[PDB]
């Protein structure tokens, strides 16, 4: 069913927690298999599941983590802060991100907007 | 112009300074003259400056403060994490909540969408 308020939480919630251990079967699944991914918001966005998950594979050494709660709507829609921690050839660097995301009757995510620029990042 | 991304932080932190000391027509000087509001997304869209101001007539003892950056865009669109307390018939209330803005070529507020519910919310 389409998710409550309370459900959005739990699947965004988790969604940085698959991100964090990098399984990215894991985190496909998550996504509705015609799924389409804005990350960074502005840039051309990706379709499917088999580009959601090229795109996973290639950035994922990092480590993900909520920097703050879940905010969730009535309408199966959430946004969320976080900070993702990486490697870029042997450099730690760190990124401050919001994703907000729109949820089908399936409880997958329909479509994904990553709201961040270099201005967020740290190399 | 259209915000730089930079430009795009800026303007979205004002934005809570504004409603944080609560000046309306400051704060309603700052969307496009037929700006639309969603707050909470999920409930109908109000119009125009009008309709806005009334809005936060309407809900500005108010204080909010942003509790993590700004994330800005290269296309004039942001996201920002923040906190609001109020008072309820005298009583002390705190909401988290996350505004996500679309700016015009003029460096006005073009689409407003705050995301937050009951879950969000402490009265």
């Amino acid at each position: 069913n389409l998710p409550t308020a309370q459900e959005v939480q739990g699947l965004m919630a988790r969604f940085i927690e698959l991100v964090d251990v990098g399984d990215i079967e894991a985190i496909v699944q998550m996504y509705a298999d015609d799924a389409t991914v804005e990350d960074p918001f502005g840039q051309p966005p990706i379709h499917g599941r088999e580009q959601i998950a090229a795109f996973f594979r290639q950035g994922l050494k990092v480590r993900a983590c909520l920097t703050g709660p879940v905010r969730a709507s009535h309408n199966g829609c959430g946004a969320m802060p976080f900070r993702v921690e990486m490697v870029w050839n042997g450099q730690p660097c760190a990124l401050d991100v919001i994703d907000v995301m729109r949820f089908d009757e399936h409880g997958r995510i329909q479509t994904m907007q990553a709201y961040w620029s270099e201005v967020n990042l740290s190399v």
